[PDB]
């Protein structure tokens, strides 16, 4: 039970001094603090209670949580006399703003002195635990004699004012356990997850969001199920999937639908100091960067670009495709342990063959490229990870031995693939996947999806999936509803990193909007179905570092002001990836756009990186989106950073 609880405390910077009712509570020194708060100005450090020496000389004596204009959430334990100055936080640990109203959050910190560990809790998840070595509680610090809410008294003067109500704070002079403080913060925001960390999928960590709406009503989500941190690469990812049949209310709980089993899906606490962040998972084959599609016939399609054990965008060799010709076929070369050459191939029925002898093998390639000898799969260990320093060991399960895997006899080129699978009851099972034909040429390299949707474009039918080279746009299309692929490649202006999403303006006519290398959003025009592309144009509204990130934009089925509109998600900011913003463009009669409306998600320093919109059934939108920064070296390896998100047309109007 509490030693103070205080309720509806409104404040704007001045703070309210609760010393009477707090000195001589805290007998051990140790506490919990647990505060539902909202902001009403989010600018400056501010600091939701405040425990202190007051008097002069000793403003570096107290105890504080603190909130930043960034949404992070930290602590400070501080002693004037020792010199010793302790600090936790994490990034992106609360939520600014949400459809014009303050964002009512809930936050713990707790003070342990036998484990000497200080653990902050925000909205139902323990955001960080570090024990420190200069411990100090309330105990330790030297003349405590002032205890405030909603700031620290420093030299007899209030230092980082809190701008808000405190709703409800509960003071208790002992450390509860995590399980119980994880619910006192449990509210609304934690109700926002669809994936979160180690649920069914098993994974710690989850980047790049999708959103689609089939035809019959179901939303459908998939995203990057990534275990090893969230490092891009070199990392251990699974796509996993998640649907709701209600218009986003409720989602299912998560399924793998693309795995490889090298390594299983269990969670791994990856750690965020500076002298581990860097490590990564390096030995095991991985799907990653989605892209979801629903043919006419209402067959969905699933693209994710495929990388073998040791592989991503930075190692893959871009003079290879992996593949070779014969007799007009392309077949998937491999290379057997102990050869320096690729001496094999996949042909019909997955038979492997020595190109040296033109003869069919005693071994086989399986639909999920799996390996046989005789009929019979070969085996290897599966992989495990340990920390103490990491190690990657063989934890003696058995797994089927696979073309992408790092201990096979057979193994493809080491460069990246793209592969497909099908729905035919929309995404509740999904055939094997078929790795994508060497479209770019035998010579080079596959593209990298751009993840988001395809679309079809209406007057032809066409199939546009996008993707990008480092150098190029590619655009991989089907005329024949699927059953096969080509591709335009149109070089770029610079090196984008052009991850791209279309939209239709009028029947023939279709947009490629993407990334770039210069800080603008870039699209491209097409007149004839994405046959030929004019030169770049560039968004003059947002404005973005060097590096970009991905978007996402998307027709809209409904008029707005008369009009059809598209939508589109973006970060907008030189600083990071940060001031998400939702725009609407309403289509002119001459295919130009009118952006009309703009809505800031969150406040403008606040996490904001890769993006999917939908459509939901009754017209609203749907928004999933990294709410943290996912390019920055201090916020990698956070858990329970992805939520989804709704809004009206109506609310998009206002900003
Ligand atoms: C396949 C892959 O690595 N995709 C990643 C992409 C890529 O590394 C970059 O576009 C190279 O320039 O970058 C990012 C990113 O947050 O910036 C995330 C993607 O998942």
């Amino acid at each position: 039970t509490p030693v103070l609880e205080k309720n509806n405390v409104t404040l704007t910077g001045g703070g309210e001094n609760v010393t009477k009712e707090l000195k001589d509570k805290f007998t051990s020194g140790d506490f919990t603090v647990v505060i539902k708060y909202n902001q009403s100005s989010e600018k400056g450090l501010q600091a939701l209670f405040g425990i202190s020496n007051s008097k002069p000389g000793q403003q570096n004596s107290y105890v504080d949580v603190f909130l930043r204009d960034n949404g992070e959430l930290g602590m400070e334990a501080r002693d004037t006399s020792s010199n010793k100055n302790n600090l936790v936080s994490r990034p992106a640990s609360v939520w600014g703003k949400y459809k014009q109203e303050a964002v009512t959050n809930t936050v713990a910190v707790v003070a342990d002195s036998v484990k000497k560990t200080y653990s902050l809790y925000a909205n139902g998840t323990k955001v960080v635990e570090k024990k420190v070595d200069n411990f100090l509680n309330i105990k330790d610090i030297k003349g405590i004699d002032y205890y405030m809410l909603g700031g620290v008294k420093r030299a007899g003067k209030t230092a980082f004012g809190f701008n808000g109500t405190l709703e409800n704070i509960k003071f208790f002079n002992s450390a509860l356990d995590e399980e119980t403080v994880k619910k006192m913060t449990t509210n609304a925001v934690t109700g926002h997850l669809i994936y979160t960390a180690n649920d069914t999928t098993g994974s710690n960590y989850f980047r790049i969001p999708v959103l689609y709406t089939f035809s019959n009503g179901r939303v459908f989500s998939s995203i990057d199920a990534r275990y090893g941190g969230t490092h891009d690469f070199l990392n251990k990812i699974n796509i996993a999937t998640s649907y709701s049949d209600d218009n986003g209310k409720t989602w299912t709980k998560p399924k793998l639908t693309l795995a490889f089993d090298d390594f299983a899906p269990v969670p791994l606490e990856w750690p965020r100091e500076v002298g581990g962040r860097d490590l990564q998972i390096s030995g095991g084959a991985t799907y990653i960067d989605s892209v979801i599609v629903e043919k006419k016939n209402k067959q969905v399609l699933m693209f994710a670009d495929v990388m073998p054990a040791g592989v991503s965008f930075r190692e893959a060799t871009r003079k290879d495709s992996g593949y070779k010709q014969i007799d007009g076929n392309y077949y998937l070369k491999l290379r057997k342990q102990g050869d320096t050459d690729y001496n094999y191939t996949i042909r019909e029925n997955g038979t492997v063959y020595d190109d040296r002898t033109n003869r069919p093998t005693e071994f086989s390639v399986d639909k999920n490229f799996g390996i046989k000898q005789n009929g019979n799969y070969l085996t290897v260990e599966q992989y495990s990870v340990s920390f103490e320093k990491k190690t990657e060991y063989r934890n003696g399960t058995k797994v089927h031995m696979n073309i992408f895997y790092k201990d096979a006899l057979f193994k493809v080129v080491p460069t990246n693939y793209i592969a497909y699978i099908s729905s035919n009851d929309h995404g509740e099972s999904w055939s094997a996947p078929t790795l994508l034909p060497p479209i770019m040429g035998l010579n080079r390299n596959a593209p990298y999806l751009g993840p988001g949707r395809g679309i079809i474009e209406s007057s032809t039918g066409r199939i546009l999936i996008p993707s990008y080279t480092g150098k190029e746009s590619a655009f991989i299309y089907s005329d024949d509803n699927g059953a096969s692929w080509k591709v335009k490649v149109v070089p770029l202006p610079s090196s984008w990193s052009a991850e791209a999403q279309f939209v239709e303006l009028s029947p023939g006519v279709i947009q490629a909007y993407m990334r770039t290398n210069n800080g603008k959003i870039a699209y491209l025009t097409s007149k004839d179905a994405g046959t030929t592309w004019s030169a770049p144009e560039y968004l003059k509204f947002v404005s973005n570092p060097s590096y970009g990130t991905q978007l996402s934009i998307i027709n809209y089925s409904q008029l707005i002001d008369g009009k059809k509109a598209v939508i589109l998600s973006t970060p907008n900011s030189t600083n990071g990836r940060k001031h998400g913003q939702i725009w609407i463009g309403l289509i002119n009669d001459d295919n130009t756009i009118d952006w009309r409306y703009h809505h800031d998600v969150d406040y403008s320093n606040y996490g904001y990186s890769y993006s999917t919109l939908t459509e939901l059934p009754n017209h609203e939108i749907g928004l999933m989106f990294e709410k943290f920064d996912s390019w920055s070296r201090n916020e990698l390896h956070m858990k329970n950073v992805v939520p989804y998100i709704t809004f009206k047309i109506e609310d998009l109007k206002k900003n």
